[PDB]
């Protein structure tokens, strides 16, 4: 399954918040704003992450401009956060930290 | 210069609604949602229009959520529509009707 | 399997030097050269192979020098033309024709 | 000019020997292997260098295969190095360096 324990939810859900990760209030969702130096980092950023998402048939809800890159993750046909987004999210946060 | 003649302007504002753009009412910016078939398709459109925003140091507010893309264009320094929006926008229509 | 059969590679062959491609003599692999306007078109054509290429776990050997891409595909752990190399072209075909 | 003085090239060969890149013996032109941990990583590198050559109107020729991209530069039109080769280089070893 793709779905979380109780356990491995409460888990996910520090490691993420460890790693800047919010917690949607409305949504089961989690939320983080990247900002980089400039476009060319942010887009080859967004580039590595597209990949991912076609690799995992998981996709982000995002926003940029310039040089910040503002991501909501969630599992648009489960309505919940699943090991989809956090598997997405730690691909994300590896991509981002290497610049 | 970048900036638009009052002629020009219009005449801008007449093709971008025609290619199917609409302005924000409360910004001097202009605005239109894309629908792709599919993510693979909508990544490749914003992998062109990327590039052309590093050619022209031109940069979309845009987000994307699998086969969507909404846009919104404005010269972010001079705060209103210029030049550099109308081309950008010229170009994105050129990048969408390929596919 | 991904294996092609004799009647399954006979008709791929067939469709895909229809498409332009062609055999290369010494290794068991397709070859096509695509000519496009211009990088920008070329670089978002590449962007939608790299997309697939992920999805599929399915990679190409491709050149590039400004509007020009040369792509060979084969199926590097099996060394032999597979149904993944024909996936993988057809796809190719329909994101050089869209533009 | 873009031009390279005979200073300027001497400075340039040595700095690019010791950041791993080898002179052509036939042309002028430069040539680095780069070598990542999989496509993900190369590709997204590729996208920043193409980002980069729309800023500059500078393209490199290059090959891929999954992790491996090979990179040749010169400039095209003067059938020399030039100072757009020094500068796109250093950009390649950035967007390469942060992987």
């Amino acid at each position: 399954t793709h779905r979380l324990t109780a356990e491995e939810r409460n888990q996910a859900i520090l490691d993420l918040k460890a790693a800047g990760w919010s917690e949607l209030s409305e949504r089961d969702a989690i939320y983080k704003e990247f900002s980089f130096h400039n476009f060319n980092q942010a887009f080859g950023f967004m580039s590595r992450v597209a990949l991912q998402a076609e690799k995992m048939n998981h996709h982000p809800e995002w926003f940029n401009v310039y040089n910040k890159v503002q991501i909501t993750l969630t599992s648009h046909d489960c309505g919940e956060l699943t090991k989809k987004d956090v598997k997405l999210a730690k691909f994300i946060e590896k991509a981002a930290a290497s610049v």
